């Protein structure tokens, strides 16, 4: 209801072990770009489009999961863009474009079926992306006015 959802922000670190340990790195946004979201935008795994400050635009996901850790229920959102860059990009803004819902959070009962879930959501992501009325998001003036 509220996607295509675009919104900008500094790169920031996270906390506990990075995702890169995994090889699939997830950049996070401050806290002030998640508060922003609308509430129907649900926790659980999304796909769009992203780009990092005057680059190119890519595939990516985005996971939207509540914080343990903040006073009241915050969210917390994090982007894996499906690209292999050079080197970190901590500072610079990244331009995100959610498109669309690919499914709720799940519980897993290991690294094994938590890093293949995430595998086949890239995969999947990468699929759906394909299509005419989400391909067509890569175009938008959103990400050419940060060219
Ligand atoms: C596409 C994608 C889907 C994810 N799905 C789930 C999930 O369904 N359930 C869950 O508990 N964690 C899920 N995660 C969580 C990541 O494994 C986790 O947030 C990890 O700690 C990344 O944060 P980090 O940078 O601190 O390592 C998902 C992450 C990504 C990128
Ligand atoms: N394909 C990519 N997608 C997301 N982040 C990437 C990618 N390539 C490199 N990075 C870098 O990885 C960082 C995220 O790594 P991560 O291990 O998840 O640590 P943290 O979440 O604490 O920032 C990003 O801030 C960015 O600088
Ligand atoms: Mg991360």
């Amino acid at each position: 209801r509220h996607l295509p959802y675009f919104c900008r922000g500094q790169v920031v670190r996270g906390f506990g072990r990075g995702s890169k340990q995994l090889g699939i790195p997830t950049a996070n946004f401050p806290e002030q770009v998640v508060d922003n979201l609308p509430a129907d935008i649900s926790t659980g795994i999304y796909y769009g489009w992203a780009s990092v400050g005057s680059g190119d635009v890519h595939k990516m996901v985005v996971s939207i999961g509540w914080n343990p850790y903040y006073k009241n229920t915050k969210k917390s959102m994090e982007t894996h863009i499906m690209h292999t860059f050079k080197e970190d990009f901590y500072g610079e803004i990244l331009n995100v474009a959610i498109v669309g819902y690919l499914r709720p959070e799940k519980n897993f009962d290991s690294l094994e079926s938590l890093i293949s879930a995430i595998q086949g959501d890239i995969e999947e992501a990468k699929k759906r992306l394909e299509l005419p009325e989400y391909l067509k998001i890569k175009e938008d003036n959103f990400f050419q006015v940060s060219k």
